[PDB]
């Protein structure tokens, strides 16, 4: 599915990310938004390293999920990369917060660095209730 932007602030929220090791809900919605345009069935396959990136934070098959088919990986995670291409994110949201449980947070995502450190990420939650 892909969530409407204040229908997955609300869901993030519920979901107990708001301030999850230190992290605001707009920053976790500006990661989606840059990982995946907030569509939880996306998959994109990095041939430079033979991982895959899913759903809708693009979390990768080398560190956190498996698929089997990823040389050399682990699953940090302990989830199937299938769980995180459910509609339901209730897993994707454990995995994101396993992966910030690691030293660099949410740093972990480039796009995080490219598309939201430093700058104002106000608006991804403007008007939603959260
Ligand atoms: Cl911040
Ligand atoms: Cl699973
Ligand atoms: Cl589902």
């Amino acid at each position: 599915k892909v969530f409407e932007r204040c229908e997955l602030a609300r869901t993030l929220k519920r979901l107990g990310m708001d301030g999850y090791r230190g992290i605001s809900l707009a920053n976790w919605m500006c990661l989606a938004k840059w990982e995946s345009g907030y569509n939880t069935r996306a998959t994109n396959y990095n041939a430079g390293d033979r991982s895959t990136d899913y759903g809708i934070f693009q979390i990768n098959s080398r560190y956190w999920c498996n698929d089997g088919k990823t040389p050399g990986a682990v699953n940090a995670c302990h989830l199937s990369c299938s769980a995180l291409l459910q509609d339901n994110i209730a897993d994707a949201v454990a995995c994101a917060k396993r992966v910030v449980r690691d030293p660099q947070g949410i740093r972990a995502w480039v796009a995080w660095r490219n598309r939201c450190q430093n700058r104002d990420v106000r608006q991804y939650v403007q008007g939603c209730g959260v």
